[PDB]
């Protein structure tokens, strides 16, 4: 993966905003800020990779800002950070998997529980929402996603 | 991360997204952003002038931002624009005006609904509602204005 990063950053801020004020929501997220575990995928880049993470989202996983940047999220399935697309996890429940990846594919929002694991290996349930959200073109760009461990 | 400051180092959104996630609201203000009529003042100025006001205001009431900004917002209770402080309206319940005024002296949220006048002279009931917002030091230095027709 090479994935290129938004020279300037990314409009977090706005996009939370954009979220909270959604006309049709499907799920409801309740009121949310830069302070919970969130991060930013580009839909338009080679196997949507995270361009942005909140300090929340490093702390709960315990990787760096260096170790998930441009990277797919999924590595979180396995204890060793090591999960290849389109195979078979053998810690995580394939229809979980199988449901986060057509919502993604349609830009319709989610909600559901996957177990994930920790930089130090430690297996958690992560309460995990992907929303859509569009950029200044007025399409669907990028998805943004809300970790919760429990 | 892009942080949008409007016109004075304001982070407008910041403090929009810091008022949707405030822990005890008195007044339900749903979703809000910057397409609505909003205005924010300081409370740390003499008589908590505006340092900042969005677009819609400045479309709904027909002034412009050299017209508004370090001006009290109670110019709106004339259709001259002259409102002169401690004066007693004439064309505006005199209870309400002192509501908003003790409300923001104790930095508590308030809505209410009082009669204003467009740059135009054209009178209309604004649907005003002000919550205050802390700064980076964690202590209330401003209040943010949600004006509506
Ligand atoms: C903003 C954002 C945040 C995210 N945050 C997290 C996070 O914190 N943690 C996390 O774990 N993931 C997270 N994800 C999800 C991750 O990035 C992937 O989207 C997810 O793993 C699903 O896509 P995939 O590419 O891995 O699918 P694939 O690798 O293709 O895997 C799908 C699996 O489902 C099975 N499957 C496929 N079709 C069917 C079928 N018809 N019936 C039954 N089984 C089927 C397959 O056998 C396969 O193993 C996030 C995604 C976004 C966009
Ligand atoms: C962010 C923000 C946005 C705002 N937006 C608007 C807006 O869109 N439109 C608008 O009109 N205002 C708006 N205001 C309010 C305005 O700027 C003033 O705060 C408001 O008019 C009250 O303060 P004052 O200084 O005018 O009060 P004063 O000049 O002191 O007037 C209060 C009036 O109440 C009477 N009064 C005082 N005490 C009593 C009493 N005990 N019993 C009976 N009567 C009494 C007085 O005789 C006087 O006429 C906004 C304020 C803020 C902070």
């Amino acid at each position: 993966m090479h994935t290129l990063y938004a020279p300037g950053g990314y409009d977090i801020m706005g996009y939370l905003i954009q979220i909270m004020n959604r006309p049709n929501p499907q799920v409801e997220l309740g009121p949310v800020d830069t302070s919970c575990a969130l991060i930013l995928c580009d839909l338009k880049q080679k196997d949507t990779p995270i361009v942005y993470a909140s300090e929340a989202f490093l702390y709960m996983t315990g990787y760096s800002n260096a170790e998930v940047l441009g990277r797919n999220c999924r590595f979180l399935q396995s204890p060793d950070g090591m999960v290849k697309p389109k195979s078979t996890r053998k810690y995580v429940d394939s229809n979980t998997i199988n449901t986060m990846r057509k919502a993604i594919d349609r830009n319709a929002e989610v909600q559901v529980e996957v177990v994930n694991f920790k930089k130090n290996g430690q297996r958690f349930v992560n309460f995990l929402t992907m929303i859509p959200v569009r950029d200044e073109t007025g399409e669907y760009r990028y998805s943004m996603g809300f970790q919760c461990e429990t």
